[PDB]
């Protein structure tokens, strides 16, 4: 069986500058299916990912029963699929400055994406969940010696909490060109009433040059070597009625090399019938950083 | 909600010299909702367009009310929002020397679809419509200083009738390499039982080397000059029956530069259920031209 | 109207040298009509192939009748139409080593695929079948002189049995470049209960330096060459219970090139529901070859 969902969005846009038009729209297949003895099963990619949906880089497919979930694509990493990410802020999420997601190191889109499809596993009893997540090893089906990535998360909800923690590795093929990275992460989710907390903070360690091209410097002619970093953030949104308002702030300090705090200010009307009016800011602390801003409607089908 | 309709057609083309076997298929996805005080909002592409759709480039997203509609994306012109093409001819719609389309400046597909998404607002009250339509005068949200483009329309139904006018309006951003370029446009269609008449006349000032480029002619090594130019042209179409037959004719004089009278005559037959026969016949009066037709099944679904 | 359906299948595959995940999800789009006389109408692609299918490269167009059905765009050739392929061995069907497909000339996403949209016309009377293809001779709507392609087949089904024969030629627009090639097929199929035995033997002639390059050769630098071969092979396949167990083995034999045998065994395990387990091995005689393998699920939606 295949549903058919959609979204679309128009409005407009300040990118620091100048206002300009944005808008799409998607179309999003879900397949479905149960075995004989009720194992689910499915796959689901969105009209533009066709094509790479039919090689297993976009798009992924799952097998579950009582021992988990099996998914392969391009699936989420396992921290991020038992954390997620934080408010979104704007119509179009204004990721210019740094944005609402959480920096995974590794899975679904992220460092990792030349890797897909990657594995994810799953599995929740009750209040406790786990997750572990990793790619071949090699370039999809190409036998590419390669970024061996791989993570584990796992979290306990405790009523009005989820508190929960994760590792996430990233070997280098080559470590005199390109450190290993690694990073731990806790986080610690909280809904009261219509209020959401999620807050986090993650410690590792990054390859120097990575690290000094995040902040967008010229990397410097030497061997590879590893920089320590801390992350954490915050974000916490409230519906009144109709409106829900809500921000972030998330701090990366890579030692060594630089220190920005990254946030955002949101809010939407909902409109009712999948319409709703969203409008967002959001900045950070760098030199240059000139305010991103967005004001249009977002719409679900 | 997602609906999903679809084409194809198949047959043979002749292209001036050989004949060829021409076909495709097409989907549609049409997706709409209404909010709670009666708002109504879609979008949609063809599967061909995922890729541009989700930018912005193509597909349109809408949002209409009391007040009229807002359409961005790839949202035609104003005033072929109002007035439309011309009987098209040939089972491809053939194009070459010319076509069916009345030579609309802005909007769409056009001069202006690098500016994309662009923005149409359309409103009618009883017997009387009108229509705007712009650019936001960078490269969509690449804030790059060009094209502002923009039109405006508006008609009016007397019975059988509808008369309109439109003016639109092309800015260069360096008029001493592009002049500006503008038209303005009066229309008139008329339905009679089963027989429509559409005409229209239109004139206005194009950029010389634009002028020369359609006619296919090097430009001159010279500063931007705007030469004058005038358009008409007018389609017949009835059906008797199963048979529609229809043509048109269209002449283009841009002074000092060339002038063409291009036309097509067609026929269709209704096999009923989506699917119909329809062939045709278009050429043009310039020098070279060989006239191009085709034949074969045009289906909707 | 438009009906969807879908796929997807992950799993494990061996290359020769490595494992690697392999997986991805599909959709396709069939739309359907029937006229007032009764003549059936259709068109279906891939999501993946919105891009061609819009072209006439892929996806393919039908019209049907009493007279038979006339079908273009990435056709099926005459042969294949009729006696189709062999047994298809992996989840990721395991082609690497020459695969399970009989080497049909035409038609298709084969030698004549820069052809497409190429025409298919089939039809049956009781037991006998037959088959016609060609392209235009032009390729596509471009008009370029080139590979005339074109086949006949038909079948005469005798109970258990259904056997045929077809023929296949490319003409070469410059033979003193490319020899024309040409295959005679002889094919012969048996259901007895839950087995199918599928056999067929071709004869014919190949260009010298296309023949070289299947083999991985390179070319020799003289006029073109025709070289005969022969080619042949078998698959058998039963089900007992939820398990199918099946294989092929298929020479080709290139008269003063080389010749090599291809085969695979694989199982498939049905869960019910569309999904169910499948697993297979392939490899060929020649020199470097090493098995290709592979186990996963594959998913019908
Ligand atoms: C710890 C691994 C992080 C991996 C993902 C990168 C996280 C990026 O967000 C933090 C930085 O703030 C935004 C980027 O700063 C660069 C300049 O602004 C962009 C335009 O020049
Ligand atoms: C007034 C602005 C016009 C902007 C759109 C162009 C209108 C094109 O149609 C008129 C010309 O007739 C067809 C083209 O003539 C050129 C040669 O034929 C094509 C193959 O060489
Ligand atoms: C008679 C026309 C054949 C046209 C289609 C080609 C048939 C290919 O299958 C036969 C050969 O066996 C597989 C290929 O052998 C080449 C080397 O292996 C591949 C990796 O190097």
């Amino acid at each position: 069986e295949v549903k058919l969902s959609g979204d679309a969005r128009m409005g407009v846009m300040y990118n620091g500058d100048d206002w300009n038009f944005s808008s799409r729209s998607r179309v999003l297949f879900t397949m479905s299916g149960t075995t004989d003895s009720g194992l689910e099963f499915g796959a689901s990619f969105k009209a533009h990912e066709s094509v790479g949906a039919e090689t297993g880089e976009d798009g992924t497919v799952f097998l579950s029963g009582a021992f988990g979930k099996i998914e392969m694509g391009d699936a989420l990493g396992a921290s991020e699929a038992l954390f997620g990410d934080l408010y979104e802020v704007g119509y179009t999420d204004l990721d210019d400055r740094g944005g609402n997601d959480i920096p995974y190191l590794t899975g679904d889109e992220r460092l990792t994406a030349e890797d897909n499809p990657v594995l994810l596993y799953t599995y929740s009893a009750g209040a406790f969940s786990v997750a572990a997540s990793m790619s071949d090893g090699k370039v999809g089906e190409t036998s590419e010696d390669d970024a061996q990535e791989m993570a584990v998360a796992a979290a306990y909800t405790f009523g009005n909490y989820t508190v929960g923690l994760g590792y996430e590795k990233i070997d280098s093929p080559d470590t005199a060109l390109m450190a290993d990275m690694e990073q731990l992460e806790l986080a610690a989710i909280a809904k009261f009433g219509a209020t959401n907390v999620k807050a986090y903070y993650a410690d590792g360690e990054l390859d120097r040059d990575f690290a000094r091209a995040v902040f967008d410097l010229t990397p410097v002619a030497a061997a590879a070597t590893a920089v320590d970093h801390k992350a954490y953030g915050l974000s916490v949104d409230s519906t009144f009625g109709a409106t829900t308002v809500g921000g972030y702030v998330q701090v990366l300090d890579i030692d060594t090399i630089d220190d920005v705090t990254y946030y955002g200010l949101g809010a939407s009307y909902d409109l009712g019938g999948g319409a709703s009016i969203v409008g967002g800011i959001a900045d950070n602390d760098l030199p240059n950083s000139d305010m991103v801003a967005d004001l249009g409607v977002k719409f679900k089908f």
